[PDB]
């Protein structure tokens, strides 16, 4: 599954619901803290439509328990993520990703 470790709070009472966009910032490294991706770096938030799957399941279901403005730390196993096959390339087989994320806001 997904673990969702709070680095810092958000305003505690407005969590996603299925059809809002996200707009967040993050940062996506691999178990040993190597990082592969990251909007941070392009200076250009990533939006996504929570429930359409245009992201990986546990970002669904990781992010919908974040309230906005909060920051936090996803731990998500191969099968929330990439799997057996990965993409090779950037991710391995069988990659437990670690998401630095922040919810900016809802739109
Ligand atoms: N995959």
């Amino acid at each position: 599954g997904v673990q969702v470790e709070t680095i810092s709070p958000g305003d505690g009472r407005t969590f996603p619901k299925r059809g809002q966009t996200c707009v967040v910032h993050y940062t996506g490294m691999l178990e040993d803290g190597k990082k592969f991706d990251s909007s941070r770096d392009r200076n250009k938030p990533f939006k996504f439509m929570l429930g359409k799957q245009e992201v990986i399941r546990g970002w669904e279901e990781g992010v919908a328990q974040m309230s906005v403005g909060q920051r936090a730390k996803l731990t998500i196993s191969p099968d929330y993520a990439y799997g057996a096959t990965g993409h090779p390339g950037i991710i391995p087989p069988h990659a437990t990703l670690v998401f630095d994320v922040e919810l900016l806001k809802l739109e």
